[PDB]
């Protein structure tokens, strides 16, 4: 077979072989050497080793190589084993994160009067976010358009409720499918959450378990909401930071 | 002291979920008031359903040990830990022997590959040229009914030809009709072939290709000639990625 | 060939072919049809499934069993991913339990007079006991034979030290190899360890971290020690606990 | 505030390791005492060389950012944990690639075996009958000398035969000698064989033995008769798990 065509498949290179000359390195047995090699190019063996692997021995001896390429498998799975126990280490090292996460989450006491939000009202609370943010600038009378609230009122049933909306001047028309919620005048303990939305809840568990009791604050069955703003870049980006406004006495 | 709706906001759950949890005697608390100190003893539940563990083996733990004994609740999940890895460890060895059985069904037919001998005269085939099968066969299908002079339109040719490839996807033609742009036409000469019927997909014929030239010619007893190889896509072929396909590979012979 | 020969090669039972009689499941064509079955049943499949999955077929036909076996790889593989995710979370879950026992690691203040310990002493720590426990009743005149002590004198260089001994009435001879150490009188804060031996240092940072400071104690550079009584049956059994006696002012 | 000695102690490390760390300016705090708030900073530094993170990567993570900010190091760790499982995955699909070459290795000799044709008369040999090879293929060797009337001593046999299995690893003997105890004798009759000098190991034969009755007799055209087959050890054989040794196998032929 000629030199130009003996470049089988599928990505060359031709001098691939001319390379494979120098002091080293259509016969039918002048292939299985290449066949074995080609993967090989799946183990990444230097060539100089792949010369040592010439006739001293061996030429072919698929005999040896069956134990050889699983002796490796022994090495390469020990490589996988070492990096997995490194990974298992990691998953535990990423626990010291959560509880330093929280011990630094300080509370600031904020009193804010009654204001009026307009937005969409509630299976999930994320969805509304999926559904609402094409309807952003459909609302006029904005104080600050960057901030948005995730209102949650405690009904005497008791069962959920949430509204994704914006603080707006009261007196403007509300679009179809939206609702006007009037947040009353409350005074809040504000926690800065630094994480994603599903682990906002595990911050809520830290609040109502001890983080309020270490500063002597008592929780209040009022209107909880989370303060979104410019320091917010995604619900599952583990770098967003929100403020959780939690009512107190 | 908190209420059933605040815990729902805390845990992202249903009020019926806890109203059910009260009925069993699991997590009890008209004035339903829960203690903030038992918020963890609950999350030490809502962390086990997330580990599909049934909801009365818990309630059996609640009084053997253990739900409230923290040195006991890591023994239980470290056993569930190692249970899951051995499940994973079973199924990763399931995967190891899942591949070694994707090579022996590889090389089974390759041996059982059928072979005809056809000597075919020189013919002309117009088409497009040169990244793989599909990089040239879609930019064709919409340009196959604009080709005139076709001998058989239900057969297509994939020609294999300094030393670079000259792969041409085209149609056998009767001469005297012209070729569009930027189509080309290739002179395939009169030669003798070993046609091997391949039953599979486009990525896995290139192993059907090195198999012949490997030991398949010899064992069949024929010698390769330096000419022009090519694949033959008959009717019997239905898509380059359909596995139940059937193509032909024509290989020059001395 | 015979129903004998038909019973060779594969690690086969006679019950398996009496099995396959009235089910519907003597020529070298019946050699791979019955060899792909010992190829999936190597991957935990059903059987009656692949019954008529071969009277349609494929009987053999490896064009299909390709997508199928890659189908099955998917399925598996999905399983293996799904259960790593559980282990990942599952790790995270053992954090809380880590701290719940730390938060419940109460200090005890204990004043103990100067007592006499003798055993072995010293670039490692854990290998010291496997040589000593054998030599355990060599020692004579011990107060409580059940309690070992892992002493760690504080040297002022600071070079370590460490002794694994018993407490005996002074004046008893001391087997070759071991020495006698006198710890002085001190008052200590005692923290009970629930866990294993490489976990012991995990408590040592928490103690010298915040656990002394909230309890309003100051620690003093002296002779600390680890105390093993029964409630200890293995440096790896995770249910033994050791009382870490730390000096305080 | 603390002492270099008890610090070290609580981290279960050495003191020269902390004087290691100080000299650079990394963890820099004659009576140098350190405050306890630097403990958790070191439980985060010592937790990074368990990840084999260079001891300079950091420091630049020190006065730059960011070693003690709990959300921008979960970033770090999140990446590093990606490329860690990205490296798993490389290999993890590579040892799916090799572990699928576990069959390609095979068939190449299997196709390039050899088969002589022998006709042999009935013989006899004895040892122990039927726990695999090694559970019997080893009791012996200390009992090879008990037999007398060895025919060729460099040659050992493993016979296979209402119906089930029936191995026996013997030697060929001239008749008229005492067979030990509880050793026994076996008589294979005069029959037709084809000999495949396998070049592998003893666990490796069971599918080379599977290959020959599968198709190799049909390719070579031979056919088997309901008799007794066996395997032949010679100067060839070197070890039951020795790869490079070649062993021969006798199967009945018509």
């Amino acid at each position: 077979l000629t030199i130009g065509q003996l470049a089988r498949i599928f990505e060359i290179s031709t001098k691939t072989l001319r390379h494979y000359d120098a002091i080293g390195l259509y016969q039918p047995e002048q292939i299985e050497q290449l066949s074995r090699i080609l993967a090989l190019r799946r183990l990444d063996v230097p060539l100089e080793a792949i010369d040592r692997l010439k006739r001293d021995g061996a030429l072919d001896d698929p005999q040896r190589l069956r134990h050889f390429l699983q002796r490796h498998q022994h090495t390469l799975r020990e490589e996988i084993s070492a990096r997995q126990r490194l990974l298992a280490e990691l998953d535990r090292t990423l626990a010291t994160l959560a509880h330093w996460r929280i011990r630094n989450m300080h509370a600031r006491i904020v009193e804010r009067p009654a204001f009026s939000v307009v937005g969409m009202e509630y299976d999930t609370i994320g969805q509304l976010w999926e559904r609402f943010i094409p309807r952003e600038h459909e609302i006029a009378g904005k104080h600050d358009p960057e901030v948005s609230y995730g209102i949650c009122a405690q009904q005497p049933n008791g069962e959920f409720h949430y509204v994704a909306g914006f603080e707006v001047q009261e007196g403007w028309p509300v679009p179809e499918g939206m609702v006007r919620f009037q947040v009353p005048a409350q005074k809040y303990a504000v926690f800065t959450h630094k994480g994603t939305a599903p682990q906002i809840a595990e911050s809520f568990q830290a609040i109502y378990s001890h983080l309020l009791a270490e500063r002597g604050l008592e929780p209040k069955a009022g209107v909880d909401f989370e303060y979104y703003d410019q320091r917010f870049r995604g619900p599952l980006d583990p770098n967003s930071q929100v403020d959780l406004y939690i009512p107190i006495y």
